[PDB]
């Protein structure tokens, strides 16, 4: 029940406050997308748009993981940042 896990973390994730580093949102960002979409196919933004331009290149950055190994990361990673949210 990995899937089933990751769902509700996903959830749990939007729970956590808007204060947390960016380098954290984008972590989180290129691996919900690697575990949802799998591996970037979309045009890497240009330089107009750092924030657009940021997350490709968060996402770019997990291309290797697979679904199951990307999910595995960001239930962890949420988990940090609850139990450090809650400090």
């Amino acid at each position: 029940g990995l899937q089933e896990e990751f769902e509700e973390f996903a959830e749990k994730a939007k729970t956590l406050p808007d204060t947390i580093s960016n380098e954290d949102k984008l972590l989180l960002y290129g691996l919900y997308k690697q575990a949802t979409v799998g591996p970037v196919t979309t045009g890497r933004p240009g330089i107009f748009n750092l924030k657009d331009r940021y997350k490709w290149d968060a996402w770019k950055a997990v291309e290797g993981k697979s679904k199951e190994e990307a999910m595995a990361d960001y239930i962890t990673k949420v988990k940090q940042l609850l139990e450090e949210a809650s400090a």
